[PDB]
C-alpha cells in the first residue's frame, strides 16, 4: 500500500570531512568529525532536480488525478538544500518539486473549464455558477486581479475525462503556533491570524484562507511568488526567513461530471457532485531553530516526528488497537490531522548537509528514518 515514505537528499559538500556518507542509494553512514539510517531512497549531491522531481513527485501527482490526497514535506537545517529542494531558481537545472508539479499537473489534466464557473463558498466547499454568470464574474475580476523560465514538458495520464475541472491554490504560512493566509486581500497592513478547523467531512483546513483559481501553471506561480511576499514580513518587519516559519501551499483539483449535450466544456450544476483532491506541499522550518519563535518550532517537529511514529505503527496493526495520533499537540501537526491518520499518501524529504559543522542536526533529522543501525 501506499504508507508514508521517507527520503534524503544530499547538498553539494566540497570537503574532505563529511560528517555522513550514502551508502546503499537507500542508506547513509553517521561519521564523527556511530549510525546508519535506512530510507526509501537516498540522493546524493549528483541527483539533480528531475531526478528528484520524478521520484519524489509523480506519484503524489497520478494520486491527485485519481482523486486522492497527498502531502510532502521539505526538512532539514538551514542552508540544507531544502528551499533549492523545494522552489530553486526559475533554471533548467535549478527549477524545484513545487514549479515542476504545477506544470505537471496543468499538462496532465483536460477539461479544465474558465474562471468563476466553479468557485470557493462557506465551510471549504465549492459551488458552481451557470456560464453567462461566470462570464461576467470574469470581467469583473478581470478588473482586479515577467517569467523568462524552465517549463516542465512532462504529461502524466489518469485524468478523469468524464471529469470537469479547475485548479484552486491556498499559500498558507504557519508561524509561532499562528497560522496566516499568505494570499490575504490585506486591508489593515498586517496579516489576520487564521484557525485551523475542520469541515462536516471532517477535512482539515483553515477558515478564513483565500481559494485562489488559477488557470495555468505560469499564472499559479504568479499566485505562489506574490505570498513569498507576504511570507517576507517579519515581526519587526525585517526579512523573515523561511527558516523561521512552515509554508504550506496547497493545489487543489476541483471536480465535478462533466454535462453532456452542451458543445461546450461545463460541470453539471449538481455542486454536491463535486470531487476535490489536494497536493500539499509543505517547506518546513529549519530545524536548528525570537525565544518562544524557537520553542514553537521545535515543539512543532517534535510533535511531526511523534506522528509519523504513531502513524507508522498503526500501518502495520489491525483495524482495532490502533493508537491515538497525538496531532493537537501542535497548530502545524493538526493542519494535517486526516494525513496522519492514515489518510492520503505522505512522502518526507529530508534535506541534509554533508558538512561537519551541521554534525549533531543532521543526527536529529536523520531520526526520521524508517529504521535506524548503530556501529
Amino acid at each position: 500500500t501506499d504508507s508514508i515514505e521517507v527520503v534524503c537528499r544530499l547538498c553539494p559538500y566540497t570537503g574532505s570531512t563529511p560528517s555522513l556518507i550514502a551508502i546503499d542509494e537507500g542508506s547513509i553512514q553517521t561519521v564523527l568529525p556511530e549510525k546508519v539510517f535506512r530510507f526509501g531512497r537516498v540522493f546524493s549531491e549528483n541527483d539533480g532536480q528531475a531526478t528528484v522531481f520524478e521520484r519524489t513527485s509523480v506519484d503524489l501527482i497520478l494520486n491527485l488525478l485519481k482523486g486522492q490526497n497527498s502531502l510532502l514535506f521539505t526538512y532539514g537545517v538551514t542552508g540544507s538544500g531544502k528551499t533549492y529542494t523545494m522552489t530553486g531558481k526559475p533554471t533548467e537545472t535549478g527549477t524545484g518539486l513545487l514549479p515542476r508539479t504545477l506544470d505537471v499537473i496543468f499538462n496532465s489534466i483536460n477539461n479544465r473549464v474558465e474562471k468563476c464557473i466553479f468557485y470557493p463558498s462557506a465551510l471549504n466547499t465549492f459551488e458552481i455558477r451557470a456560464t453567462l454568470d461566470a462570464h461576467l464574474k470574469r470581467h469583473q475580476m478581470a478588473a482586479d486581479r515577467i517569467t523568462d523560465r524552465y517549463c516542465e514538458a512532462i504529461k502524466l495520464s489518469g485524468y478523469n475525462d468524464d471529469m470537469v475541472c479547475s485548479v484552486f491554490v491556498t499559500y498558507v504560512e504557519i508561524y509561532n503556533n499562528y497560522c496566516y493566509d499568505l494570499l490575504e486581500d490585506a486591508r489593515n497592513g498586517v496579516l489576520t491570524k487564521r484557525e485551523i478547523r475542520h469541515d462536516r467531512q471532517q477535512q482539515m483546513y483553515v477558515d478564513g484562507a483565500k481559494d485562489v483559481e488559477v488557470s495555468s501553471s505560469e499564472e499559479a506561480l504568479e499566485v505562489f511568488c506574490l505570498g513569498e511576499e507576504r511570507r517576507r514580513v517579519s515581526s519587526t518587519l525585517l526579512n523573515k526567513d523561511s527558516s523561521r516559519s512552515h509554508s504550506v501551499f496547497t493545489i487543489k483539483l476541483v471536480m465535478a461530471p462533466r454535462a453532456y449535450e452542451t458543445k461546450s466544456v461545463y460541470p453539471t450544476m449538481d455542486s454536491s457532485q463535486i470531487i476535490v483532491s489536494q497536493l500539499c506541499l509543505v517547506d518546513l522550518a529549519g530545524s536548528e531553530r525570537r525565544l518562544a519563535e524557537a520553542n514553537s518550532i521545535n515543539q512543532s517537529l517534535m510533535t511531526l516526528r511523534q506522528c509519523i511514529e504513531v502513524l507508522r505503527r498503526n500501518q502495520k496493526s489491525s483495524s482495532q488497537n490502533l493508537e491515538q495520533v497525538p496531532y493537537r499537540q501542535s497548530k502545524l501537526t493538526h493542519l494535517f490531522k486526516n494525513y496522519l491518520e492514515g489518510n492520503g499518501k505522505i512522502r518526507m524529504v529530508i534535506c541534509v548537509n554533508p558538512k561537519p559543522d551541521d554534525y549533531d542536526e543532521n543526527m536529529s533529522a536523520l531520526a526520521f528514518a524508517e529504521e535506524s543501525q548503530t556501529i
